[PDB]
C-alpha cells in the first residue's frame, strides 16, 4: 500500500461497478459512489451473483431474493438505477474463465464506462486476512474482461448480439490492499452511502444485533477515517488505479 | 522475527498434495504438538505416484501409502487419509477439490490447519510446483467453505455440520510468521519420519535415508534459529 | 533496484515459448539476434498465431498474415525453426495440464539449455494489466521445465518417443522483476528492428507510423531501459528463474 494517496483523476461520466455479491459495493466503494452521483455521473451496477450463501440462517431459494431486494434498496439510496444479475452462478463457486470473462465484456459493451470499479482480488483483504475466491475470480476476470471488450475478435458471438468494442478509460479497484488513489468524500456523501448500506438489514442483521444504521455509520467510518492519514487528513476512500 | 505459535489448539489437520510433504516441511513440529498430546490426522490429496523414477504409477503408489503411513506412526499420527481420483502431478485447484478438503475438515473439525507453501517459489527461491499451489490454495479457501452451511450443500446430506477451523499454518512457506520450537526427542521422532520414505530418498541419492533425512531435518530446523532468537524450530506463515 | 546481472553464457540451445506471434520481437529480439550471431541454436514455439491481434481482420484472414510474418521475422533472425501448436484459439489461452503437457513435450524435443518465455505476472513492466493468454503461457511455460523431466507426468510422451529432458533456466522476458541481462551490440539491434518491423501488418494497425520508425522506437526504448541498470550497457532485461 502505497503511503501518499494520489486525488483520482475525475475525467469520467459513466461507472460501472462489477462485482461478486451484494454487499460488496456498499463496504467497498459506497462513499464514492454517493459522491460521484451527487455530482451527476451516472453510476451501474453489474452483480453476479445474488450473494444468496452469505446469511448462516437463510437458505439460498430464500437468501438470493432477498438480497437482491436489499441491493436494489441500497442502490436506490445512491441514485442508482441500473443494476443487474447475472444468471447461472452460485455465491461461493464462481469459476473464473473464459465463460465469466464473456459475460462481463457482454456488460461492458452494454453500458460502455469509461470507469470500471472492481473489488480487491488479491490473495487478502485489506485487514490482511484471506480473500475469497469468488472475489479472486469475479475481480481478475473484471480486469481481464477490459482488454476482451475493446477487441473485436475476442468472443466475436457479441458482434451477433449487436455489441461493439467499446474500451473502458481505467480501472479501479476499491478494497486493494495495494491502494494508490482516493477519493474525497463530503458528509452528505457519508450519510447517503450510510443509509444505502443500511439497507443491507437482513445482511447486517446476519452479522450484528445493533441497528441496521449503527453498524453501517460504524462500518463507512472506519473505511473513510482510515484513508485520511494517506490522503492529507481528508476522508476519502482508497482504491487502486490500473 | 518469527513469533513463537500460540498453545490454544488440541486438534491439528494437515493438507498436503503428496507423501513427504509433510515429513519435509512441518514433521518436527507435528511430533512436538503430538508430544503434547495434540491429535494431529493427515489428509494427503494423491499417493505421489509419479515421485520416484525407478517405480511405475501403479506399483508406486501403494508402496509410498505405505511410506506415509509409517512415518506417521513415527510422529503419533494415526488418521491418514488418501483422496481418490486425483493424480499425482496433475492436480487442478478448483470446487471439485474444495469440496473435498471442505469434507475432511468438517469431518476431523481442528482446531489448525497445517498446509504445504502454495505460494510461486519454495522457500529456497525455485519454481514451486502447480500440484502445491492447487492444494495449498485450495486448502485456504476451504476453511470458508467448510464454516458456510449453504457452500457444497451435499455435505450437509452427508451429515456433516459446518466448521470453522480457527488458523491455518503454512509449512515451507518463503513468507514465515511464527516457528515452533522443537526439542531433540521431536528432532529424533522427526529425522525417523522422513526417513521411513526409503524408496522415494532411496531414489534420490545413495546414502542412507536416515543420514540423508538427518542432514535436510538439521538444516531445516537451524535456518529458522537466526529469526527465532537463535531456537531451532520449523517456520510457518500463519493465517487468521 | 538492484544492478542487472549479465546472463552466464553457458548454453547452445534455446527455446523460446510465447503466446503470440511478437511477443518475442517486442520481448527478446535483440538478445535473439545476439545469441544467434554467437552461433547459439534459437527455436519458437508460438501456441496461438495472434490471429485475434490485428483489428481489421477476422482471425481466419488474421491467423496466415501472421504466421508468414512470423516466418520472416525469425528469418531476419536467423531462426529457422518456427512450431505452432494447434487449437489454442489467441484471446482464450486456457492454463492447465492440457497446455503444460504440449509445451512438455516441445521441451523434450527440442532439448533446449535455456527456455525463454514472456512475462507471466499480472502487471506488464509498465504497470499496464498484462493479458490472461501470457499468464496462462508463462506459467504452463515454466511449469512444463519440472513435466518435461518427469518419466510419469503426461505416460504418454515416453510412448511418443520423448525421453525425459531437463532444461537449465528460464528466463522471462518482459518482466517487471528482472535480475539480469543480456549485452546487445549495434549489429544485434539492427537486426532486431528488421525482425520486429517485419510484423508489417501487425504493427501498421497498431499505429499509423511506417513500422520501420516504430520498431526503431520500441526496441530502442527496451534496450534504453536495461542500460542505467546494466552498467550503461544497452541490453535486454530477464528474471531468471
Ligand atoms: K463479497
Ligand atoms: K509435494
Ligand atoms: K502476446
Amino acid at each position: 500500500m502505497a503511503d501518499t494517496l494520489l486525488e483520482l483523476p475525475d475525467d469520467f461520466s459513466r461507472v460501472l461497478a462489477i462485482v461478486a455479491h451484494p454487499d460488496d459495493i456498499e463496504f467497498g466503494a459506497g462513499p464514492a459512489v454517493a459522491q460521484w452521483t451527487a455530482q451527476g455521473r451516472e453510476v451501474a451496477y453489474l452483480l453476479v451473483t445474488r450473494g444468496e450463501a452469505g446469511i448462516s440462517d437463510l437458505e439460498p431459494a430464500q437468501c438470493g431474493p432477498v438480497r437482491e431486494a436489499e441491493q436494489r434498496k441500497a442502490a436506490a439510496e445512491l441514485g442508482v438505477h441500473e443494476v443487474d444479475f447475472l444468471d447461472h452462478y452460485n455465491d461461493g463457486t464462481i469459476e473464473y474463465g473464459p465463460g465469466l470473462r464473456r459475460d462481463l465484456a457482454r456488460a461492458v459493451r452494454r453500458h460502455r464506462p469509461e470507469l470500471i470499479v472492481t473489488f480487491n482480488h488479491h490473495d487478502t483483504w485489506a485487514s490482511g486476512a484471506w480473500n475469497t475466491p469468488d472475489h479472486r475470480a469475479v475481480g481478475l476476470a473484471a480486469l481481464d474482461a477490459v482488454a476482451d471488450a475493446a477487441n473485436r475478435w475476442i468472443f466475436p458471438e457479441l458482434l451477433d448480439e449487436g455489441l461493439e468494442p467499446w474500451r473502458a478509460g481505467k480501472v479501479a479497484i476499491a478494497g486493494s490492499p495495494h491502494a494508490t488513489h482516493a477519493v474525497a468524500v463530503d458528509d452528505d456523501s457519508r450519510d447517503r452511502a450510510v443509509r444505502s448500506l443500511a439497507a443491507h438489514d437482513r445482511y447486517l442483521g446476519s452479522l450484528s444485533d445493533d441497528p441496521p444504521q449503527e453498524r453501517a455509520r460504524f462500518i463507512l467510518g472506519h473505511l473513510l477515517a482510515a484513508t485520511a492519514p494517506r490522503f492529507g487528513g481528508r476522508d476519502g476512500v482508497a482504491f487502486q488505479i490500473v
